């Protein structure tokens, strides 16, 4: 249902990739016509797998055919696309640079201070009005950038408040509308860490500086995860689904199923 | 002031046009090097004056160019782009179609004694079930932002904001008038519309300022109103401090090409 209405498809082709059909340059389309077209021969059912396959990848060699960049710039990132295993700091990171490609007033968090309470005294911070008036550094392909941007995104990892261990949630800062959002969802509907709500604070005197209408909220009022393996898939979700405008009172008032996370996976990831 | 903070210039391509050194295509660009180079011999100083000079155009005549499609599709609309004219609904209209085109998420009012613009449901145009043309194509697209421009300073802007956590129904008057009845009627009646999908709409008439003390500029206030507020530009800036009119004249550059 909720998965209908994002903008995202099952295809493995890179989002701002207006072909969807195939997702190989038109150049890779003619030098490796010769394996796409017998790739159940190489154990392959995608053009990633293609690609990845060390008999093609001796043909690139060959040729000169850069296949790392067409991996990188045509398709989304790697990661456990078909099974329940757990997200990386590595699929998130790759996941959110490639969707600031297609959201281009959207910032990703950098590597950094993606999953870290230390936040707070790292010696390089995010400034929120920075953020919005273009001034601060992205990641965006493999470039640096900077541009405004109205929307900030950023998975962390909890487990550094003590817990059984890995467990993503999502932090969304909403600069589009005439009331601003600070948001931090968690699937399992556990509230914000302390570290946390002081870093969501800090942000809103910065945005009340530049905005009249800041609010903080934590988005766990329902606990939507009953798996041990989607809070990764959950947090991406989140950060994609207020991006296509889906409002956050979706995530407090109606149950998003695992099953429908796991389908996501198939939104996220290549076949690889 | 708000003038160097939207995304518009005085150049007279057109916004979604991605080329800066020249509005042509490239293609156009190769066969008139010969004419382009040769501007001031044709009295011209401006592209639209090229290939709308008459011997351009009968060259462009041999070979299959059409410079008409170039001058519709590459450039900005027509209009008093250096003088105080008063604007048209038709450079009201071209105008509105052309910010479509960049702002993609953007729905423009359809031009078509007394006429109302009541046959319009908020709702669909948010959930991409309202037709609208774009770059001369009929499209549904999901669109969370609206914009008007129509008469009763009689040209006023009407603005739709749905982007966001909290939305807004704006009317802007440059001379500081409140809107009429059937304004305020369509404005609750839309508000109302727009509670059924969102938590927060408010309805707000933005005319604490009579900012247009000529007569003549009510047409660019109303355009540069709606301007501003795509490249968001919080409407409580037109509150606060006043837009003068040596602006609009300037903002007048940004809006159409000479011809």
């Amino acid at each position: 249902s909720i998965l209908e209405k994002i903008t995202s498809s099952p295809s493995e082709c890179a989002e701002h990739i207006t072909n969807k059909d195939s997702c190989l340059s038109k150049k890779i389309q003619k030098e490796l016509t010769s394996f796409l077209q017998k790739k159940e021969t190489l154990g392959c059912d995608s053009e990633s797998c293609v690609i990845t396959h060390p008999a093609v990848k001796a043909y690139a060699q060959q040729k000169g055919l850069d296949l790392s960049k067409e991996l990188e710039t045509r398709f989304k990132a790697p990661g456990p696309r078909n099974n329940t295993g757990l997200l990386t700091n590595f699929n998130i990171d790759e996941t959110l640079q490639r969707w600031a490609i297609k959201y281009t007033k959207f910032f990703n968090c950098p590597f950094s201070m993606m999953d870290f309470e230390r936040i707070h005294y790292k010696f390089n911070q995010v400034d929120m009005v920075k953020v919005y008036k273009g001034e601060e550094l992205q990641y965006v392909e493999g470039k640096a950038v900077k541009r405004p941007c109205n929307t900030f995104g950023c998975v962390l990892n909890t487990d550094f408040s003590t817990g059984t261990g890995k467990h993503w949630v999502a932090i969304f800062v909403d600069m589009r509308g005439d009331c601003w959002s600070i948001e931090y969802f968690n699937s399992a509907g556990n509230s914000p860490p302390g570290p946390v709500i002081r870093w969501m604070e800090r942000v809103k005197q910065q945005l009340l500086k530049i905005h009249h209408t800041v609010k903080t909220l934590a988005v766990t009022n329902i606990r939507h995860q009953r798996s041990q393996t989607e809070c990764g898939p959950y947090s991406l979700f989140y950060i994609r689904a207020r991006l296509d405008n889906v409002s956050y009172t979706h995530f407090i008032s109606t149950r998003i199923t695992d099953e429908e996370m796991y389908k996501f996976r198939t939104h996220l990831f290549r076949i690889a």
